[PDB]
């Protein structure tokens, strides 16, 4: 493994198909993940965040790109209405401490350039497990069975729509989730516009408060055209 501590490391990842990142973009406290180079699964070893009510920082994996950073081959970006299939796997190993979320962050824009964000478009949240009593942004609009689980869609209307699914009951672990079932979802509350491109699948923790011993593993993700 190779250990990640700068705060905008990175490391390619099994074969290039996907990439890590350390990702502390809402702090200067420090963070180290080491990272499994074949498999991309990482742990976190190190997080001295005490952020307060904003995030410290993401340490994540994802498929696609991210600010305009993408992983090989990944056939990403991809209009929403040219989607047929999104499917993504990933084991969690939670801790007991901390403010934190083992989430899916997944960005959609109208354009295909991502290189300065997603500003008009979306991001689409995927909350597995949390500790520390955090919460998703916005508000609780409803509340769907989806992918074979029950979820609490959370909406904010910011510079780009925030949309995240809460599962009513934590878990750690999915296998070929079906990722397109939320994004059909969204496209039906008007939060995302078919039109639209998605950009990357990534998943990680957000940390708000320590982190430590948090564990990602076992990630897929595939996309199939219509
Ligand atoms: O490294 C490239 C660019 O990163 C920008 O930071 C973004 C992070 O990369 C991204 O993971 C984070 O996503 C947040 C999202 O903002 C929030 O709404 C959601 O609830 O949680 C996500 C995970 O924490 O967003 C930030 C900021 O948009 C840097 O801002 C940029 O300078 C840098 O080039």
């Amino acid at each position: 493994t190779v250990e990640l501590c700068g705060r905008w490391d990175a490391r390619d990842v099994a074969g290039g198909r996907y990439r890590v990142i350390n990702n502390v973009w809402g702090a200067e406290t420090a963070q180290c993940i080491e990272v499994g180079l074949e498999t991309g699964n990482f742990t976190i070893t190190r997080a001295d965040h005490d952020n307060g009510n904003n995030v410290a920082a993401y340490p994540a994996i994802y498929f696609g790109c991210h600010w305009g950073a993408c992983t090989s081959n990944s056939g990403l970006p991809r209009r929403v209405q040219e989607l047929s299939d999104v499917r993504t796997s990933w084991t969690l190993t939670p801790i007991t401490t901390g403010r934190w979320n083992a989430a899916y962050d997944i960005w959609f824009s109208p354009v295909t350039n991502s290189g300065n964000g997603y500003s008009g478009g979306a991001e689409l949240m995927i909350w597995l497990n949390w500790n520390g009593g955090v919460m998703p942004g916005g508000s609780r609009v409803a509340t769907v069975e989806l992918a074979g689980a029950t979820w609490e869609v959370w909406y904010a209307d910011w510079d780009w729509n925030y949309i995240a699914y809460r599962r009513t009951t934590p878990t750690t672990s999915v296998s070929e989730l079906d990722l397109k079932a939320f994004i059909d979802d969204a496209v039906a509350r008007g939060y995302i516009r078919p039109e639209w491109y998605l950009h990357a699948v990534e998943t990680g923790f957000e940390l708000w408060e320590g982190g430590a011993g948090l564990r990602s593993a076992d990630f897929s993700v595939t996309v199939q055209k219509l």
